[PDB]
């Protein structure tokens, strides 16, 4: 009825909730009150749209409350009481979840992690003893699976040995990648059989879904589609299914030794070589991620990652330029399409000929000028009229002011004003995604390459309450009674 | 070797071929070296020393390119390998005034990637002898994202990381500036060298009585000056 | 074995260390306290790399502490006694 009242009533309590005096009083563990009211509030940040900024502010202050109370700790073993609280580190694992990027990102939160982590220099040795322990995987990840014991088998479970081990067998696959496409390694035969390559490089890419199954089935279909890498390892496996299901095909159905000249389009050996080649692209691009636990690589391509959903917003209002000139320059030339005893017609060709008489090679005549090249006489006709060869040249000239002058420059000033508010957080950002690639080589659950791949409580909650009060007895004194007398003076 | 053969007819790897290369690559070096005499001028001084900071900078920005360009040639030679006709050509490549077989081999595949950052790289090397209307478009598509994502993507990204880095560099500018003219200074105050490449081929117990006077003079006024008169000009709180 | 009371322990007494009072009240030769505790901190930047900050700023103050206390020079004599010790 009274939508006005209803709002303010709403955000009054609300604002009064998110208060770390009244947290800090009433409340019976501070860190799940801060998770959940920073969700909650995050998440009313987009049905009350009218108060964004408000809901905002308030969930980032219950983020910056919980990171404040992890710093009143002065002991490791008073730290891991808390980030064990619930397996092994549960409260991490929660945080995470919450999207907490500011606990998560302590300087002794990350500090305990790296001590799990490393587990035993210059740059030099660095180098050179990460090759000795990538080039020698295979002997570890087989002596790994028949005797687990104290001997070889554990040195394969330290997180950064693992870690190595997955990165050496990701560069052997790449390595056969770039290997299949070589001239001694078979001829062209209709319908061929797998070569001595294809077969190496199957069990990789079964050892690869198997990952992406078990991934998947833990997540369930929410929050891993969201991760953008777990995407694009998606469409690739699909299209690596599809080459797998077209050369059986092309198998069972075609064979005789044509000449490859003389085929036909949507051959299934054609459209194997297509989706194989779109698939090796992405499966090479996917070696980005392995920089992101670099210091110096990692930031740089998180700023990166982060200034793309600002780029797409300006290329779908460039995408409408593009239709709207080729409508209009379609429309013109339509009359015109000679093709008279053309051996090749189109723009791909050296004598460039007919490139507005379709619409196809209308957006592809507007789309390949962004780089110059699409000559100039592809705006002639072989009559004398010279009034639609002017009208359609000042087509061409007013699409390419607008999209080289006007739209170009402004999609650099957008970036350049949004790379600043991007990078003050950077490192916590960058920090948040390094702990998710860490804790990613935690459990005993790959553990194994994919070539190799085919009372207890209540006793607890004493101490943990212990903990608790003397931390929120040190954040009342330390921040909310003695930085109130540090305030400047007015009338 | 000797004997006045005719240059024409000599073979690759001829001593005085690769002596050539070899002095031209040190000429350009060695004409490079002018740009360090202006760090003792006072306008082209600090501009060459800002010029020189962003360069670690770009190093791994280009560093993330070679990725790219690594996994399109990867991909791009994976479709082409089996077109490479050289049918009774006298030259074959892309450095030729007909361009063909553009991406027929590993290594030509890295160079049409690379020089169509500069767009000298035609339109119909995309295409085959056959009649296969299908891998052209899939060759030609492959072309046109990896020039979307080098040229309208990566390019910009470093125009807008230079500029966010270069206004934290403008001012500590010319302390940095000054230490290295007085760098360059220094190495000619002494008599080792004295000559240009042509023509080339108790005495201190009592002086610590004054510097223990002078230093302790020196901290009686810092103390009275920093930490005595600057301290009564802070601001008031509750 | 305790990685937290070690951490605050060592970056508590570098920071009490690169302190201008403390070096200007008991130090035999300011300049090369100052020249070699900036140095220590420099380094101790990158070993100890969860605390970056404090160890830059440390040391970037030991580097201004320096100049201000050169600034506080009255002749060209007492000047060419400070720059050609040895
Ligand atoms: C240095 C920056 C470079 C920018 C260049 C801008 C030049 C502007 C025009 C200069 C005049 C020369 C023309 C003379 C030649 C001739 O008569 O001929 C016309 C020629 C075309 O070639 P022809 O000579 O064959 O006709 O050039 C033109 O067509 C001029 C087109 C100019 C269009 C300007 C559009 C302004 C942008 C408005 C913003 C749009 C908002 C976005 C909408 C979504
Ligand atoms: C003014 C700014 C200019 C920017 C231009 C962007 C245009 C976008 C597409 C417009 C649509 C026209 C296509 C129609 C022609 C056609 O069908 O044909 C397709 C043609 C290829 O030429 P063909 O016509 O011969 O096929 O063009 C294309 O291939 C379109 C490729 C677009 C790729 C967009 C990629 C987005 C970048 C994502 C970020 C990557 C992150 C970095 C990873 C490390
Ligand atoms: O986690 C993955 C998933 N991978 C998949 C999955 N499905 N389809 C594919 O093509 C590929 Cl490459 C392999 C790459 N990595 C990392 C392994 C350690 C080094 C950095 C990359
Ligand atoms: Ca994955």
């Amino acid at each position: 009825v009274d939508s006005l009242r209803h709002s303010r009533s709403r955000l009054n309590i609300y604002k009064a909730l998110a208060s770390p005096s009244l947290i800090a009083l009433s409340s019976e563990d501070p860190f799940l009150t801060a998770f959940q009211l920073s969700w909650e509030l995050q998440e009313l940040s987009k049905v009350e749209n009218e108060f964004k900024a408000e809901y905002e502010e308030l969930s980032h202050q219950c983020k910056h409350f919980a990171k404040d109370l992890l710093d009143q700790t002065r002991s490791s073993r008073e730290l891991e009481l808390i980030l064990n609280f619930r397996n092994e580190l549960a409260r991490l694992k929660l945080a995470i979840k919450y999207r907490q990027k500011e606990f998560v990102a302590q300087p002794n939160c990350q500090q305990l992690l790296a001590s799990r982590w490393y587990d035993e220099r210059h740059w030099a040795g660095k180098l050179i003893t990460c090759v000795f322990i990538g080039l020698m995987f295979p002997l570890l990840s087989l002596c790994y699976l028949v005797a687990p014991k104290s001997r070889y088998g554990l040195f394969i479970r330290k997180p950064f040995i693992k870690f190595i081990c997955h990165t050496a067998s990701y560069l052997t696959f790449l390595f056969l990648l770039l290997l299949a496409s070589q001239h001694i390694v078979n001829p062209d035969r209709q319908g061929p059989k797998p070569t001595t390559v294809e077969w190496m490089i199957l069990p990789w890419v079964l050892g690869f879904i198997w990952t992406e199954i078990k991934q998947m089935w833990d997540g369930g279909f929410q929050d891993y589609i969201h991760d953008w890498w777990n995407l694009m390892d998606f469409v690739m496996n699909s299209l690596y299914l599809a080459t797998i299901s077209l050369k059986i095909v092309a198998y069972v159905k075609y064979s005789g030794c044509k000449p490859r000249d003389t085929w036909e389009m949507w051959h299934p050996t054609l459209v194997a070589e297509a989706v194989f080649a779109i698939a090796n692209i992405f499966s090479s691009l996917r070696l980005i991620s392995l920089f992101t636990a670099n210091s110096h690589l990692g930031p740089l391509q998180i700023s990166l990652g982060r200034m793309l959903l600002d780029i797409l917003k300006f290329l779908f209002i460039y995408c409408l330029v593009l239709l709207a000139f080729a409508n209009g320059l379609n429309q013109l030339y339509f009359y015109y399409e000679n093709s008279e005893g053309m051996t090749c017609k189109g723009i791909r060709c050296e004598r460039q000929n007919n490139a507005f008489s379709t619409l196809f090679e209308t957006l592809q005549s507007l789309f390949w000028s962004i780089f110059g090249l699409i000559s100039l006489y592809v705006t002639n006709v072989k009559a004398d009229h010279k009034f639609t060869e002017f009208v359609g040249a000042t087509m061409f000239g007013t699409y390419n002011v607008i999209s080289l002058v006007v739209l170009l420059n402004m999609l650099i000033a957008m970036m350049n004003n949004s790379y600043q508010h991007i990078a003050d957080h950077a490192d916590i950002e960058w920090k948040f995604a390094r702990t998710k690639l860490w804790m990613s080589y935690f459990e005993e659950g790959g553990t194994l390459p994919p070539p190799f791949n085919i009372a207890e409580n209540v006793r607890l909650n004493h101490q943990y309450q212990e903990v608790l009060r003397n931390l929120v007895k040190r954040y009342v004194a330390a921040m909310i009674r003695d930085a109130k007398t540090e305030e400047g003076l007015t009338e």
